[PDB]
């Protein structure tokens, strides 16, 4: 129940995330510094779409906007819809969920660096933010949890703050 984007983005040990900023084009890498994804606006003069790229520049997911849809790779087609995010904090429904139990939810505060992601029908914590051009927080992704999936929520939490 931890695979959302691709089972390949699921490690057997916890992965700490980090955001670094050099119009929301920034990077999320691990805390040692290795780039996990590059986050960018796909079109100049268009702030409602962002794309997560791996280090080869290949699109992993595309987020398109109080409501966001996240798509496979570099697409915005309904046939590539992975999940929808609705603004206790954020609720996450996978594509097949056409109705009203969340598959995941986000609670806590972005500015307090207390974001925590929970699996719906189990309430298991799958990711946890900790307060520390690096931003003032880390996000631990727990084993077998899809870290590309957690990265978009970070992207979405950052979208709401900005």
């Amino acid at each position: 129940g931890g695979v959302v984007v691709d089972p390949k983005y699921c490690a057997p040990y916890p992965i700490d995330m980090a955001i670094v900023r050099k119009d929301g084009n920034f990077v999320i890498t691990d805390v040692n510094g290795n780039l996990l994804f590059k986050v960018k606006e796909p079109v100049f003069g268009l702030h409602d779409k962002r794309v997560l790229l791996d280090g080869s520049g290949t699109p992993v997911v595309t987020l398109r906007e109080d409501r966001w849809q996240v798509f496979r790779g570099g697409s915005t087609d309904q046939r590539d819809l992975l999940y929808t995010v609705k603004r206790t904090k954020l609720d996450v429904f996978l594509g097949h969920n056409k109705d009203k139990r969340c598959d995941f939810r986000v609670k806590g505060s972005w500015l307090e660096r207390s974001c925590v992601v929970y699996a719906g029908e189990s309430d298991a914590i799958v990711a946890q933010m900790h307060r520390k051009g690096k931003d003032n927080f880390s996000v631990t992704v727990y084993p077998n949890v899809d870290y590309a999936f957690i990265a978009s929520l970070v992207v979405i939490l950052d979208d709401v703050n900005r």
